[PDB]
């Protein structure tokens, strides 16, 4: 894709959408056929995201929100203390880290999705109607992608949800809620003699974008400040037909506005008329009762603590030439050795660094303004901190927590950590992880993703040659309520008793217990040892660094043809996967055990010799188990 190189962001003509809005190919699973690459797309140490999800919106907000950075620090901050029972925030969380980590690697929003479907179906007020309208954004199913206004809502409750997990935190902290705060009183005049008022701190803010007899978007957001309107709605009071009059204030001018833009097909086209209506910095004040912005602060002085405000990023739809709808995301960070901004594009897995004109034209006709995030100007230049710096909670790794203590089945007796076997960076653990299938595919086209598995099991046994060695310390069996379209007992392994009604076995709760369990070794830096682990890691959502695999699906391969452990053992041990199936303690045992012998043999400096040998001897035998 050189010739016309995929990260082209510029055309020629206006009307011609470019190479990097355009529908990137589809992305699938490591395959088979085949193996997708993504260095052509990404060159940044900013990572992209999958677009193999059902939410289609978020992955754009999620960006926008992933260079907030008080929200960032915050967000990823949480993840220190447990907070299980916030899980919109500490997915939040896990995925933030992650993608900082993976720096430009490949990232996965399959476990935040799964959660965010998890909670808005988690039903049987107002907002349950905003909860349920997001099922009928979800999974498709209505013609082309985008439909107007759905990101703003996206925003809305995100921010919303964000805001009312954090205040169930360990700490119960307002720093969001302060961060996005704009205290609107709202007031009701029913009559002149008498009015009404109601006051909500609202995260975000709703732009029409009607009337306001220059034109850049800063008499929009002062509009949207303050404003009186009138409704049509019949008070049911009376039955009687009334006309209200209510006046909507905002009061103070938080570090980070977030900005809705609802505005007309024929408003944007002005929009687009219009140069530098995006206006990239600004100064705010609070006269009267009423916030000012002007473009500067010779423009007006004002009294009291002038605030500037600059533009943080923002999410906008793309329509392309074949009338095809997306979101794309465009970001700005702050270089503080080079006292400069820089600038990044991202649609999906495709992130390109733009220049800063580009960033703000809004003329052309295949480009709107959706969301839009403005910043406290030395907020934005206060540096991204990571959880690392931060002391943690490991606790979880040294108890048991799941629901409910029946236990029943309890497989081999694994026992826990102590903390004189303390897992620091270095250690090794061996990990195989079991799915359950959910959905199938779609066609499309012919005269559309490979979706969905959960992860249903996962164990983590010791590396460390002690008393205890190659003893598993984690064997737990994953919350899952949502239905199950194939178990895949006979390549799984579960009973199925799945089910927390059907307690069944030790069935534990991935929001996120067990990855927090995962996350934390990772963190530690524990070196991970199995087989085929990348396709695991894929469906727990988690990138562990290659330097610390160790997967002997990697090491015994050769000819770019994997082999089963079960293979592998039954030439190198007693088949243990064909009798019987199936227990992930086992594969990850064995797995264990091929690290060790693979060791031996390169220790031995003649491995390469038995790996022609066992590949002479299979590809002429065509790998057949005796049974
Ligand atoms: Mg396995």
């Amino acid at each position: 894709p050189e010739t016309s190189d995929i990260q082209t962001y510029t055309s020629i003509n206006k009307y011609e959408v470019p190479p990097a809005y355009s529908r990137l190919p589809l992305t699938s699973g490591r395959f088979g056929t085949d193996n997708f690459d993504f260095t052509p797309f990404n060159n940044t140490e900013y990572s992209g995201l999958d677009p193999d999800v059902d939410n289609h919106y978020t992955n754009a907000i999620i960006q926008l929100y992933r260079f907030i950075p008080e929200m960032f620090n915050f967000v990823v901050g949480c993840l220190k203390d447990e907070n299980f029972e916030t899980t919109l925030l500490t997915d939040l969380g896990y995925l933030f880290d992650m993608m900082e980590r993976s720096h430009g690697k490949i990232c996965s929003s399959s476990n935040f999705q799964a959660s965010l479907k998890s909670l808005t179906d988690k039903r049987q007020e107002e907002y349950l109607e905003s909860l349920c309208i997001r099922e009928s954004i979800e999974d498709f199913n209505s013609s082309e992608s985008i439909k107007r206004n759905m990101p703003q809502k996206f925003n809305r409750f995100l921010l919303s949800q964000l805001i009312k997990e954090e205040a169930q935190t360990v700490n119960h902290n307002i720093t969001l809620n302060q961060c996005f705060g704009l205290e609107t009183e709202i007031r009701t005049e029913c009559s002149c003699d008498h009015y009404d008022t109601t006051v909500k701190l609202l995260p975000s803010l709703s732009i029409s974008g009607i009337n306001k007899t220059g034109q850049n978007i800063l008499p929009y957001i002062e509009y949207a400040m303050k404003n009186v309107t009138q409704k049509n709605s019949i008070c049911p009071t009376c039955g009687k037909t009334e006309t209200i009059t209510q006046e909507c204030t905002v009061k103070n001018l938080p570090s980070v506005l977030s900005l809705e833009l609802s505005l007309l097909d024929t408003e944007f086209s002005n929009i687009r008329s219009s140069k530098n209506w995006l206006t990239s910095e600004f100064y705010g004040s609070i006269i009267k009762n009423k916030a000012v912005l002007r473009s500067t602060a010779s423009e007006l002085k004002g009294t009291s603590h002038i605030f500037k405000y600059e533009l943080n990023g923002y999410v906008a739809k793309i329509t392309d030439n074949n009338n095809e709808t997306r979101l794309v995301t465009y970001v700005k960070k702050y270089n503080p050795k080079e006292n400069c901004f820089k600038w990044l594009m991202f649609n999906d897995y495709l992130v390109v660094e733009i220049t800063e004109e580009e960033a703000l034209k809004m003329t052309y006709p295949w480009k709107t303004p959706e969301i839009i995030i403005y910043c406290d100007a030395e907020e934005l230049r206060k540096p991204f901190f990571s959880v690392d710096t931060y002391s943690i909670n490991y606790d979880i790794l040294f108890r048991d927590y799941f629901a409910n203590g029946i236990r029943d089945t309890a497989r081999r007796e694994y026992k826990l950590l102590t903390h004189d076997e303390a897992p620091k960076s270095g250690t090794l653990v061996a990990i195989d992880a079991e799915f359950v299938s959910l959905q199938s595919e779609l066609c499309e086209i012919d005269h559309i993703r490979p979706k969905r598995t959960a992860l249903a099991r996962i164990s983590i046994i010791r590396g460390e040659e002690g008393e205890l060695y190659g003893v598993p310390f984690v064997d737990d069996y994953v919350v899952n309520t949502n239905h199950i379209e194939d178990y895949l007992t006979r390549y799984s392994g579960i009973l199925p008793g799945d089910l927390d009604p059907e307690k069944s076995t030790k069935r534990l709760v991935r929001r996120n217990v067990v990855y927090r369990k995962v996350w934390l070794l990772m963190q530690l830096g524990c070196v991970f040892v199995g087989h085929g682990l990348n396709n695991d890691f894929k469906h727990i959502n988690i990138n562990v660094p290659r330097n610390q695999i160790r997967d002997t699906a990697i090491y015994f391969l050769q000819g770019k043809r994997y082999l089963s452990l079960r293979y592998l053992a039954y030439v190198l041990l007693g088949m243990n996967i064909q009798e019987g199936n199936h227990d992930s303690i086992e594969d990850a045992h064995t797995a264990l055990i091929l690290y060790k012998k693979y060791l031996h043999l390169k220790e031995k400096a003649i491995f390469e010799k038995v790996l022609n040998s066992v590949y002479e001897e299979g590809r002429a035998h065509n790998f057949k188990v005796p049974e």
